[PDB]
C-alpha cells in the first residue's frame, strides 16, 4: 500500500484517451459478460500449439483457451484443471466452426487446490487519496493458487457497480485514472492500469490474461487507487 501521491505519478492512461468502443466494451467484459467458471475438467486437444481446446465444453459448444506458449500449455494439457475467466466469440477460431468461444488463460490445476474455507480477499481502496471502505465479501476464492484474472474480474465488477468505472462522463463515470495492485507477500506483485488495455474488442482487451499469472491467495490483499482527474 503506497502513498496515493506517489502512484499518481506513474503514467496511467486517462479515460479520455480511449478510442471508440473500447470503453463500452470494457464495461461489457467486467460487468455484463458471462464467464467460464467450472471445476474438474480435462482436455488434451489443441488447435494451435499454445492453446488447449475443450470440445463440447458448453451445454457455442467448444471453448478454446489461449496461453503465451506451448511451455504453459504443457503444464495443463491432460491434467485435471479448474477454469475461471471471461470468454468471447468475436474473432474466435479453433473448434466447431461457428461454435467456439475463446478465453485467455484462466486455468489452474484442480488437485490439492481447494481451501480450508473460502478466502475473502481484503481490498484497500483510495479515491483521490481518501480511503473508502470495501466489504470483505467483494472478492473471494476457494483456490490456494488462483489466477489474477479470477480476482480482477471480481474486483472490477464492483468498481463498475459502486463507482461507474467504465461509464461515460455523462453517465456519471467520474474516474479518469486508476491502478489495481495484487499485493502479494512472497512473490512479485502484479499491477494493472484500469484504463490501459489495447484494442477496442475482447479479442485484444482480454490478452492481458494470456499469461495465466497465478498467485497464492493467502497473505495477500488488493490495493486500488482511483482518481477523478
Amino acid at each position: 500500500s503506497e502513498k496515493s501521491e506517489e502512484i499518481n505519478e506513474k503514467d496511467l492512461r486517462k479515460k479520455s484517451e480511449l478510442q471508440g468502443t473500447a470503453l463500452g466494451n470494457l464495461k461489457q467484459i467486467y460487468y455484463y459478460n458471462e464467464k467460464a467458471k467450472t471445476e474438474n475438467k480435462e482436455s488434451h486437444d489443441q488447435f494451435l500449439q499454445h492453446t488447449i481446446l475443450f470440445k463440447g465444453f458448453f451445454t457455442y459448444n467448444d471453448l478454446l483457451v489461449d496461453f503465451d506458449s506451448k511451455d504453459i500449455v504443457d503444464k495443463y494439457k491432460g491434467k485435471k484443471v479448474d477454469l475461471y475467466g471471461a470468454y468471447y466469440g468475436y474473432q474466435c477460431a479453433g473448434g466447431t466452426p461457428n461454435k467456439t468461444a475463446c478465453m485467455y488463460g484462466g486455468v489452474t490445476l484442480h488437485d490439492n487446490n481447494r481451501l480450508t474455507e473460502e478466502k475473502k480477499v481484503p481490498i484497500n481502496l483510495w479515491l483521490d487519496g481518501k480511503q473508502n471502505t470495501v466489504p470483505l465479501e467483494t472478492v473471494k476464492t476457494n483456490k490456494k493458487n488462483v489466477t489474477v484474472q479470477e480476482l480482477d474480474l471480481q474486483a472490477r465488477r464492483y468498481l463498475q457497480e459502486k463507482y461507474n468505472l467504465y461509464n461515460s462522463d455523462v453517465f456519471d463515470g467520474k474516474v479518469q485514472r486508476g491502478l489495481i495492485v495484487f499485493h502479494t507477500s512472497t512473490e512479485p506483485s502484479v499491477n494493472y492500469d484500469l484504463f490501459g488495455a489495447q484494442g477496442q474488442y475482447s479479442n485484444t482487451l482480454l490478452r492481458i490474461y494470456r499469461d495465466n499469472k497465478t498467485i497464492n491467495s493467502e497473505n495477500m490483499h488488493i490495493d486500488i487507487y482511483l482518481y477523478t482527474s
